[PDB]
């Protein structure tokens, strides 16, 4: 570190002399860890430029369509070179998605009828997908509950998919037409879904039933190992292009992708029937994505650096960690248990002061949820940003770092505010 | 008093001919008192929309570039109560997110059904984009109304009339129906599109057995035509597309819904999803070209109209049987010509194509039972406030001919096709 | 006539009187015959700007979004050649790289000038905005012409018109003036706009002495206005602004320079640098706001004439002095008011900004109403006025006639009753 | 440890070979000390970009969508101040509208020189590009520096050294020398580029003759190599390039100005006009993309500075001459490999081709390769050449490491088994 990056950060951030000593440990012990994200890296780098040259991309890729986007080829390309990425038959990359929530609900619905059953195996579902699926009936939304659609959920068992209840469910119940897993955890104290996890779970599903659609929000997952939940069997899958896959350039939208037949079930969900993805201009926005995907197995990993670089400083200062350094990622989130209200919001604070934008910004707890968000595009994750609901045991979730200077950075002007 | 260098570049470079120049002559002279009530109601229009920009206080502020979620986009918010004012409702949601008129019609169909729900079409046939939304065919499975348990009923039209006797009689016998769709604008047929004080009777008469029922118009092509709107005479609910009129030809893309906010509301949970609605989505940059649109649409509106009047005059000089006439006062943009044979028919369209600014060059082919032709020379993909024409190739070879960003590109587009069929 | 609804609506919300309804028709009806008039042209003009687009062979392939160094954006030279083709000159340079229109206007004085040579203005004192690069203040060091070795001469009027026989003495006397500028549009004074006709016997008097001077006009303001423009009647270059009249109310920003190849060709290294020219430089997307802005100049441009022109005729049957008036036929979207009063000026100016659709609230020496779409179009109902005697306002744009018309009634109306 | 499936992938889908992988693994090892001290620089400046964004008070309005003149478009003007922090400048001129860094480069040329004044370039002889601005062929008309009476020097390198006795020299005896240009980045030759101390020094001599004459740094390609900036040494005034280093691969067009506000401001009359300088220029809505590239400069820079800088190794390793060598501290993101026959360095282009990610099939007296996102950026994976002996080339950029580091093994595996 020179000389000049220490005295301003203790000038500038009152980053003190015993956070520093915590640093170089955690910097030294994260090496090896580090150099294996890098190896997949590579390989995920490769596996995106394969699929940009054998989609032949050149500059007229970089469409400026309007109306009816009628033969928008470049967002048709981006929509193969994404099936070639994920290896699957199809995929729908648009900007018109609102939010990755925006994308997962329409591959919900686009495959779901009145009178076929849902069923969620990893527990509760993410918060914003509860109306989706219509959790509360003294709310009229438009939920799957409300369309007839029959849910079901299947608790986790000793802090694992209960797999053996999903095998039973579905030699009972012949109304099960989906089957709904969550790669990354939300709001809870539990490992994110590895891949090979992901992997036994849909060999289980399958033994018991070939036809069930197996469908993955796959949000935070892209890139960050070097095979995706459709290299082990995924139906379909659906994130949000402001997460990692839009490599911190994209400004908004969302994919789905999977077998043809789900995917445009999923399209006249996201438009109309009879319409589909055959229209939609897409604002001028391809070459950000185009460029975003190039750069997303990179900047995937600058986050994925930052999140195990946060649990290893966490960790040897004093706190509990999930996951820790150690444990291989499947996505870019980093849970800290701060155990302490103040410790929280302080922490949450000061990853705000190391944005940025509106690095200024005073972070208030809106169980109230406190973020921060200080990044160019607004709600982006690939970004660096932390949030956390409000209650005991007082968990804040880290994630993403344009560069992991900007995490590590982050993550010692947080800490300095715990810790002297 | 055509100045001679324009007759003289007509003559030579397009092959006007001087019988044409005569029926022009003609057919301007004929239609100057029907220009005349429409520049009155343009003037009131005008000024409908100048009030509503100043009413929610429009500034460069609402001129917004917001990115990802698009939480608080004041741009776009505003544009919302801005419409809505217009319309006279109490909420509207217009965005660039729909990719097509069809989008919002769709939107504002699902939003507000449930399984075991009936919908009621009560001007005939529907649109034929309109038919997989509805779902129409049991072969295809599209995510239709019907798929959903939706039923649907459909009045067809008596004595060339919505069938208001039969439309009560199944309010009165049918529980079930929860929404009544009326298209304002004709599709592709032979009748005069709905104005309306029509639409205000037909709800007028809804209104005698059932206050409940959501009455929806899709408003496509109407927008400004007249002083009022379905929203000023009973409609719930009502979509459109901005790429026709009330984009002022200047909105890239998208849609938008407006009505009772019970009715808005769950529309917006179609178009993203239940729990967001249109609290997320930000909006690419297009708000100052969505709001100036806006302003220019009630004058452009009307060079639309002017052109449609104006064409249906002169062919109807030249033998052509039209419709609407000249002097029907008009509700939407859209002008019909028989033209009884099919040649003349893809000459007229292959002429307006020809006189188009964009893809002058391209030459139009028949491209449903029937074959369709279009011209789609345009500064929008798709947008019909432009100059455009369409038609299916069955008898009797009626075309359809929309739009004109100036009138005298209308009116400079139907003398290079109508040069085309007479000398 | 008007719908009553619409009196009403109007009396209701601005207040508009009855005294100004009444001079609102008769102005209507007294100004109809000219507004057929402007009709003719404006049929000529959408008829040449659609035969430029269709010679060119516009499609949607020219609605460009091309990045870093622009090599090879068809859509930019398409519009080159479009323009170039409307004012029947060798070359034209239309980008949104202006920052406005004296930018462009600057850049072909610039780029067609080299120490020594001598520039003469022949229409008196030219717009406030062009002093500083020509240098008249030479206690300023802003890169001016005159800093730059470049000599200037300016005739003055002589009876309100162009001082022909000094042009041609001085051209006899002093081999050293390589271009003439010639104003289209006046500035803040009192005094018609020079017309097209003006503009073709100035340049062939010019033309008896000199065949050689580059004769430039500031054409702001005067496009699609007539059937012919500057470049038609002998003009070497010109050069104006898209935010007003030839944006058509769309163009964001943006400038055009057009005329012979020659002189067009050295404005471009001024405007990036030798060697590169035109060559370079990518549009960010905004061509297709270009191309249809174009496409709608004819008529927006005439819109507001009509505007002007009723302006000018209800102002007269109101009591006020106006240039020109409403039967002098107009060759820019300016009008004139003598109010010979301060407080009636100001009242009138902050009557069109409440006329405004954005910022219409926003509160208002030199006054100023711009509650437009785009910041500092004049194609868009806009006006303004230096605050000293005798209080003479301007007042330019409509971005439809309705609004034009509207705006004068309100503004008219905190004025009289 | 490349994965197993990432070797098998890289032989079958480009012919990569055993020989090249083994090389590939030395050099990978080789460079780590190297690329360890990169980290300590990136991340210095990674936190002074950081600090600027913070002390300027940057904020979701800053991303604006200006129009017209862009009076007050805040997001351009706090981009300014900015650059002008991170430099430590007076000021600075940041700008979508400079067509390429060239531009930025000649405006701040002709904004500080007017006629009578020397130009004195002290790095021998400029970039090719820069020869018109200048004015060296007489027989043009371009507007050149010397076409507005500038008059210019130009001083040999001596035994591959700035002749800096000379230099001093030259300062003594011509009173009319007034800007001094000095060019960090060698462009086509055999010669190390000029480090930030080797800048200081030549400054510092200057500065023993003359504290007055301007020193103007031409900076592409070497913003965020180093810690300091040519503006931290003693430059009055630096230029460059938006689709270079500092765009961080993001930005799409652009150029900026910084250093004295005497001097940036002289530029921005050049750059619009005298009286308008910056203070007018809306920015078609790039702010964002301006401000996120700045962010992501440091970090992108530094990939390209390690593609650099394995590329030397290996091509080292290979039996190829390279220039720097891969233990020689960078000043910019260049790597020259002479590769004494014409085929091999085609084939080396070539190869460089096919590894791009945008117009990978295209095919390629001066070959290139620029299979790019933003045309012409060269901060992305790039390479060129004149073809003439001894077949130098010139390799440079890469977004990722991972992606220099892949073309490098594809090109080379076409030259070497
Ligand atoms: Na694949
Ligand atoms: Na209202
Ligand atoms: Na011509
Ligand atoms: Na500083």
């Amino acid at each position: 570190m020179l000389e000049f990056t220490k005295r301003s950060l203790m000038n500038k951030y009152n980053i003190n002399e015993r956070v520093l000593e915590l640093y170089e440990r955690a910097l030294n012990d994260v090496e090896k860890e580090f150099k294996y994200y890098d190896e997949i890296r590579e390989y995920n780098q490769l596996k995106v430029l394969k699929a940009f040259q054998e989609e032949r991309i050149s500059e007229s890729h970089f469409t400026n369509s309007s109306g009816y986007g009628y033969n928008d080829i470049g967002r048709d390309s981006l929509d193969r070179v994404y099936a070639n990425i994920f290896n699957t038959e199809s995929a729908f990359v648009r900007p018109h998605f609102v939010n990755g929530t925006h994308a997962i609900g329409a591959a919900l619905f686009g495959n779901l009828r009145p009178n076929d059953t849902m069923m969620s195996i990893c527990g509760m579902p993410y918060d914003t997908l509860h109306d989706i699926i219509g959790m509360d009936d003294s709310k009229k939304v438009g939920s799957l509950r409300e369309y007839g659609v029959k849910y079901k959920m299947v608790d986790l068992k000793d802090g694992k998919v209960d797999i053996n209840t999903v095998k039973e469910e579905l030699k009972k119940d012949d109304s099960i037409k989906l089957i709904h897993i969550q790669r990354s955890t939300g709001y809870g104290w539990r490992k994110s879904l590895r891949i090979a996890e992901i992997a036994e779970i849909i060999k289980s599903i399958r033994e018991v039933n070939e036809n069930v659609i197996v469908f993955v929000d796959n949000c935070y997952g892209e890139f960050v190992e070097e095979k995706e939940p459709t290299d082990v069997g995924a139906d379909i899958i659906a994130g949000s292009l402001i997460k990692n896959i839009g490599g911190g350039i994209a400004t908004t939208g969302g994919y789905i992708a999977g077998k043809e037949e789900y995917v445009t079930q999923a399209t006249f969900r996201v438009t109309v029937p009879g319409i589909g993805g055959e229209c939609g201009s897409t604002f001028g926005v391809m070459r950000s994505l185009y460029e975003g995907l190039f750069m997303a197995p990179h900047v995937t990993i600058e986050a994925v650096k930052g999140a195990v670089f946060c649990a290893r400083i966490m960790e040897l200062a004093g706190f509990d960690v999930l996951p820790k350094y150690n444990d291989k990622r499947t996505d870019i989130i980093q849970a800290i248990k701060f155990n302490d209200e103040k410790k929280l919001i302080d922490f949450i604070k000061g990853i705000q002061t190391a944005s940025p934008v509106d690095s200024f910004v005073q972070c208030e707890a809106w169980d109230k949820v406190i973020m921060a968000a200080g990044t160019f595009v607004q709600g982006a994750s690939i970004e660096l940003s932390a949030d956390a609901p409000i209650r005991e045991p007082y968990i804040g979730y880290l994630q993403g770092g344009l560069t992991f200077d900007h995490a590590k950075l982050g993550v010692l002007i947080a800490l300095s505010k715990l810790i002297m």
